[PDB]
DNA sequence: ATACCTCTTGC
DNA sequence: ATACCTCTTGC
DNA sequence: ATACCTCTTGC
DNA sequence: ATACCTCTTGC
């Protein structure tokens, strides 16, 4: 029934118990330059708490729902992987919504025309641990003297787990605490598995085989990086660090093969208003002058016409590619769009984000189904298969049917499938842009792989540093022990039930510039209106969510 | 630490730390004790014991 | 020779001899030739060959 | 008197 | 023109 | 007081 | 350690 005894302040020049070692701050900063640069910073604080872990162990885990895959048809529902587990957490803050708000998006994305990523850095402050000690009347007491642990992989020996990707980066409120994640990473392991249908007679074969003693690697934190403890006095910063990678545009692009150089001109124009009154070239299409990639025909047409080079490429669909630990979904760049999508059409290469609270969905809506949505980007880069055709190379036409193969004709026998499901068009004369932010829910920036050769972009993120990445963060409680302990014993130890809070703030600095008025015509722009008015304020009950929102708005021309 | 010198020499560094638990002894004195397993001996052909 | 340097650099330097026989050319002249196996691959299912 | 959709490859 | 199983009892 | 799996983007 | 809705009555 005490209070622990109420412990007292000695002081020094950066800290003590009743001194505070930090400042909140959670503001956004433009600051417009000369020649239209502006450099934006952009702070964000939150409070931050954390439990001790289940247990002060490394584990290494299994995870096997083959009875799932077991049932043929369900390939893509194999989970199985294997993976450490640690006692640290991880504090992640890689994820738009962390740093900016909807009225900040806005400006940004309206008025600029790229952005670049600059600095960031960050600290941690104002800890607090306390106990609880327990008819059930919980009692919390500070332990003074406890500490929590701190460790930053500056080398970045670990293994990279950015946490948006599965949604566990901080909370995108200010005024609301959040949490860290709890680390855990991937660990070897062989395994395989064939493919199979419905109508798939007996069981394919589908097995863990175990791990491939040449391919493993166990990291620690505690071996590989310095822990700082901190007590309540204690403090503790990063330095600032510099990203090394390309900008991002804010302008997507939208002519297709189909709108590049000089259209024909038209011998023939309409003499009246009218949706109606087309206007005509005039000459025949097998005797107008001009290029083409066709040495037999004579034919010359928007569609036969040569062009410089390729926007976009072709890429099967859906496809699952397999090696060493089992398939995988091939991924593709473009995405798709348009007038023939409305996100029902919504397909390969659109991402799609799920999420919480903590992330945008509604806080105050109970149940527990995830908010969601399907990124579907401006720039129109993407391919309409539906729309594409092969055929011989005798090219007469209109052509027979033999000498044809459509996206209806079906492929090795299968109704649904198509060449389009297999077909490859990239190629060196393809071209074609970085995926776009996603507000609020995409990656900033991302690590590079340690390949030889590289990508010439990553999906989930448009920032990708090219040498080293800013090193995760991790923390963790201090153990904290009973009075009786025996390391020597098998049973696992005992300890105080203890908890940490503390207040954690970061900044990020980008640098971008001022777009200016081309065309005679203006632009869109984000808006609010009567109809998405309430997307942005809190409800009766302090109801909040943060939606979506795009990126690449204006236009820009592509040639 | 493993630092690679000139000619093949290596500074081995190694660090390591522990948390570190401590009960109140038994008791706050120097005691002398005789340890004696007379018996187990006392066998015969048990002398290494 | 493996000669190590600070900061764990090695500059292997790797030597190697061989005593060299040779024998005067068939002919001192350069030649054009064709070579045709035509016949092995006549066979149908041979393309590779 | 042409520089990456302005001024402005200026200053 | 030999130094402790290399270069290198050099530099 | 974060640099490309150590010390060490130090010296 | 308060200046006209940011940084910044700073520099
Ligand atoms: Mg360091
Ligand atoms: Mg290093
Ligand atoms: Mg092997
Ligand atoms: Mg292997």
């Amino acid at each position: 029934g005490s209070g622990n005894g109420s412990g007292g302040g000695g002081g020094g020049g950066s800290g003590g118990v009743g001194i505070s070692t930090g400042t909140f701050n959670n503001q956004t900063e433009f600051k417009f330059l000369e020649n239209g640069w502006v450099e934006i910073t952009a702070n964000s604080s939150r409070l931050v708490h954390l439990n001790m872990p289940e247990s002060e162990n490394y584990r290494r885990v299994v995870v096997n729902n083959m009875d799932k895959t077991a049932v043929n048809g369900n390939m893509a529902l194999d989970d199985i992987h294997a993976q450490i587990v640690t006692p640290w957490s991880l504090v992640d803050a890689n994820a738009w919504g962390v740093w900016f708000n909807p009225g900040d998006w806005q400006l940004i994305v309206n008025t600029m025309s790229e952005l670049h990523l600059v600095s960031f850095e960050q600290e941690i402050f104002n800890v607090v641990l306390k106990t609880v000690s327990e008819p059930p009347t919980k009692v919390y007491n500070n332990d003074l003297t406890a500490s929590l642990m701190v460790a930053l992989d500056s080398n970045n020996t670990m293994p990279f787990t950015p946490a948006a990707m599965r949604s566990e980066t901080l909370g995108f409120y200010p005024w609301k605490p959040t949490i860290p994640t709890p680390w855990r990473y991937y660990f070897q392991w062989d395994r395989t598995l064939i493919p199979s249908h419905t109508g798939t007679s007996g069981t394919p074969t589908n097995i863990y085989h175990g791990t491939d003693p040449d391919d493993v690697q166990f990291y620690t934190i505690e071996n590989s990086v310095p822990v700082h403890l901190l007590r309540t006095g204690d403090e503790f910063a990063t330095g600032t660090f510099f990203f090394d990678c390309k900008p991002c545009r804010l302008t997507h692009t939208w002519q297709t093969n189909r709108a590049l150089g000089l259209p024909p001109f038209l011998n023939s124009l309409p003499q009246s208003e009218g949706a109606t009154n087309f206007g005509d070239i005039g000459v025949q299409q097998d005797k107008r002058r001009g290029v083409t990639q066709m040495g037999n025909t004579n034919y010359i047409t928007e569609a036969t016409i040569m062009r410089p080079a390729e926007v976009g490429y072709s890429a099967p669909y859906y496809s699952f590619e397999a090696s060493t630990q089992g398939p995988f979904k091939t991924p593709i760049a473009a995405g798709r769009g348009g007038a023939q999508t409305d996100e029902n059409q919504a397909a390969d290469g659109n991402p799609r984000y799920a999420f919480g609270r903590q992330h945008g969905q509604k806080t105050t809506t109970t149940g527990e189904t995830p908010e969601r949505f399907t990124y579907i980007a401006h720039q129109d880069t993407g391919r309409y298969p539906e729309g594409d055709w092969i055929q011989n190379i005798n090219f007469n036409l209109p052509v027979t049917n033999d000498n044809v193969l459509l996206p209806t004709d079906p492929i090795g026998g299968k109704t649904g499938i198509n060449y389009t499901n297999i077909f490859n068009t990239y190629g060196p004369l393809t071209a074609l842009n970085n995926v776009p932010p996603v507000y609020p829910n995409g990656q900033i920036w991302d690590k590079e792989f340690d390949t030889d050769l590289k990508p010439r972009l990553h999906v989930n993120a448009p920032f990708v540093c090219q040498n080293n990445c800013p090193g995760q963060l991790f923390v963790k409680v201090a153990p904290n022990l009973t009075n009786e302990y025996d390391p020597d014993a098998s049973a696992n130890m005992s300890r105080i039930v203890t908890y940490s809070d503390f207040w954690w703030k970061g900044k990020l600095v980008f640098k971008a510039k001022l777009r200016a008025s081309h065309t005679w015509n203006p632009i869109q722009q984000m808006s609010i209106n009567v109809d998405n008015q309430f997307n942005y304020v809190p409800s009766n009950i302090g109801g909040m969510k943060i939606v979506y929102e795009k990126s690449q708005l204006a236009p820009r021309k592509l040639y």
